[PDB]
């Protein structure tokens, strides 16, 4: 038996804040020093089917710093492709590492890996959302939050495209309470069926949400967030058909920030582009909190992997008797 | 000095039995969470020379079970003169393995090399997997059987796979069979190595196209039939060749018996070499000899590395005095 | 705060004998099987634009033996649309140390200077650094008897090959004297020489550029490299053949002309044929695989020094230290 970690819908607030609190604990601990070795002689499979560079070097210095070992099996070793071929791979590998994770083209090739594998699985980044993203993201608004404001009193805006970190943001503010908005421009707004699971969130949550291409809804933001223009790693829109699309409206520039408020935080998940989604003034201005978020990705992570593993060896104990038994047969084997 | 681990034809009956039980109880330690630290701050090249899935990674999980670590060397990453390749290692890494696309390859860096060299499969041999599958059967024992009463048949092509199995098998003292058509089957050269195993161990082996070979079958296992990597037979040409004779239905698995329990090295061609019927049925038993490739590659790191300590041994005087240098030098 | 390694300029006679020293001092440990685990869960990104087998294994294995972990990024992680400010950044939260071979000397100049953390150049098309303090190392190991390193003469034989020009920076550096044997158009140029007379002003040392064959005799460590240039844009057989055969071909006569104890070097991979032949580097006056176990060697003990020199600048706090441990184990005891 396991849990995995492919969408925040299926993560209560509670068991959110508990990731929160889990991560910063571990930040604190390595911050000054103390390396807990949480996973200790751990094996992680690192499936990527597309670059990364904050992710993947996220991922294996986070099994580092808690004891154990990241494998990264590059874009072309796995094939995701096929149900078929999905199951056997899961079965291999499950009785090889200890927990899987993996970044897909397409979120159903996550979704069959993980309903395979009878180990922990975390999606890296699909087509559909990256909820790795969103607990690094929420760490780094917890540590941000305003003066005298807590985090369900806040305001988030993400500008731009309709990605998947788009859509993740929204999942998770949603999620803890917060108000969210996307201010996009029309036919790259959130759709009908992402608006639908932030409506569900709120119904529980008491936060809110809105999707609009009106220009003042930046006003009294606490956190503005951003990302490329160019859509999906396999099928890129081209720079004159994206700056047609965003330009110069939804780029963020100090004007924006201004006109969000003073004390406004910038975010961004990376890697940006320069000159259009974002300007050079506001990336390395004093309200960018864009780095310490990059930081908080491998924060997220280790808390992440923790919490997946702890739960897997919870309800997969280790029988102590058997244990010593076992040692003292090998110890006896090798002196012997 | 050092052993190598390039092929099972330099191993005693003996010596395999000490490397299934040493594998065996190094898996029930890390089965039950302890694991023990037998490669402390170790290291393993681990050179590709063609892709892999389960080698790779069990070589790799191994190392950091053991408390040491696995560096990929990807395919193209290291030209493989062969001399000079294998003295630079020789210096820069403990042991090491590779899969390679010529046996010579594997054959001259053992040679060269001045630390252990494990085969990770050559277009001649496959030694990793025969200790895995050999772990596997003893696992899997019919009831009231001993190893050497048991009957193993290959389905198919004479793929490195069914060699090795030859190899191992008859090594152990079992009855072997490669079930195969003309053009197809283990070649003189492969029999005349099986010949010399039987009449060391009491074994046998039979090369044969009877259909009629799988009955009384104890493992029945096979293999792919595109062939070797650089140069894979056509979906048209192979399906000529084997099907659907050669193809392991629950047809030919009842006529092989009841008990009888499949056995595939993996990956495998759905619809080829083997139905889902067969490899997803009660008598599969190819997931577990996959998790056994980890457990027979714990088992050899370790019976390597003692071998090469004891012939190689640390002074412990030399090592006193330089680790209190050191200290002195970094405090200082 | 750090210091970077990324060229032997920027260090002293007396640091670079502190090196040697710790390194030495490491190798001895080692082989006689005691690990000192000075890297602990520390977590090494490894930059590779090229290929490598010595310089890429020596610092895998050197994180492994000294307790942390180095990880493989190849051409994964682009130094493109991403500045390498905003790469360096995000790289500097992610692990404690770089290194990275590049095509180019200015990137990895970029790197060391946005980067927060320890960059070590790994090879550029200017100057290869940690050959140099293995080299180093290795003629320590074997001085002539009864000679002073100040007393030894090193020449190189062939192309100007950034090797060439960086065992040039450190014999001068280290006071020895140094000739390059090459032919006109292949030769040390004259802003490589003004820094090696730079460094003869300071440490008594001595370098001489010329295509005379008689600047052989004499010579106490014989060095040469490959002919076939640079990575990306190789010189094809028959042209270097034409350029430097066989009048700079390292044969037998060649070391004899030297004197019967002078030992060759070579930084390898080696074109057996071509700058060397078979009886020279086979020989019994070789050094050549010594040279190469000495990558490792100077590996080693360049992670360490630059390490203990950033914990040295930024220590721990060991107050905070035991509070955050405690907060977490509580956290871990209590919670769920
Ligand atoms: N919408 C963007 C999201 C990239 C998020 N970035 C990261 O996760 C950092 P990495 O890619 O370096 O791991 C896209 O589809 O590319
Ligand atoms: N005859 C087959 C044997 C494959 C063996 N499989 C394994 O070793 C598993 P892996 O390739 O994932 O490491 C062939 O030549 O392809
Ligand atoms: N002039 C040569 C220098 C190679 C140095 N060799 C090494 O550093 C050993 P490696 O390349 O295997 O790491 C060139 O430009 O190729
Ligand atoms: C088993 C036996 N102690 C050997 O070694
Ligand atoms: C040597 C010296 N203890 C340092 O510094
Ligand atoms: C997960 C969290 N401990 C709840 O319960
Ligand atoms: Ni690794």
């Amino acid at each position: 038996m396991k849990r995995d970690y492919v969408t925040t819908e299926t993560y209560t607030k509670e068991e959110m804040h508990y990731l929160v609190d889990l991560s910063l604990k571990i930040k604190e601990a390595i911050k000054n020093g103390y390396y807990p070795q949480l996973l200790k002689n751990k094996s992680l499979g690192m499936i990527f089917q597309q670059s990364s560079t904050g992710t993947r070097v996220s991922f294996e210095t986070a099994m580092e710093q808690l004891g154990g070992h990241g494998e990264y099996l590059a874009p072309g070793q796995i094939q995701l492709g096929g149900h078929e071929t999905i199951e056997d791979t899961s079965r291999v590998l499950s009785r090889l590492v200890d927990i899987l994770m993996a970044r897909v083209e397409r979120h159903h090739s996550i979704v069959d890996l993980a309903n395979c594998a009878t180990i922990p699985v975390i999606n890296g980044m699909s087509d559909y959302n990256h909820p790795t993203q969103e607990l690094g993201d929420l760490c780094t608004m917890v540590e941000h939050l305003p003066e005298g404001k807590k985090l369900e009193d806040c305001k988030v805006v993400f500008v731009g495209d309709a990605t998947q970190v788009c859509f993740s943001l929204g999942l998770i503010t949603t999620k803890m309470g917060m108000n969210f908005v996307h201010f996009g421009p029309e036919g790259f707004q959130l759709n009908e069926e992402h608006q639908a699971k932030l409506a569900k969130n709120c119904e529980v949550s008491g936060g809110s949400f809105l999707v609009t291409d009106d220009a003042s809804s930046v006003e009294g933001a606490d956190f503005l967030y951003t990302d490329v223009w160019y859509g999906l790693y396999e099928a890129e829109l081209s720079e004159e058909e994206r700056m047609k699309v965003f330009y110069p409206k939804y780029q963020v520039n100090q004007e924006m920030m201004d006109r969000a408020g003073a004390n406004c935080k910038f975010m961004h998940c990376l890697p940006a582009t320069r000159g259009e989604e974002v300007t050079d003034e506001v990336i390395d201005g004093k309200n960018s909190i864009c780095f310490d978020e990059a930081e908080n990705r491998l924060t997220s992570i280790r808390g992440l992997l923790v919490y997946l593993m702890n739960d897997y060896e919870a309800k997969n104990p280790y029988d102590l008797i058997k244990q010593a038994e076992a040692k003292k047969e090998l110890e006896v084997f090798l002196d012997t």
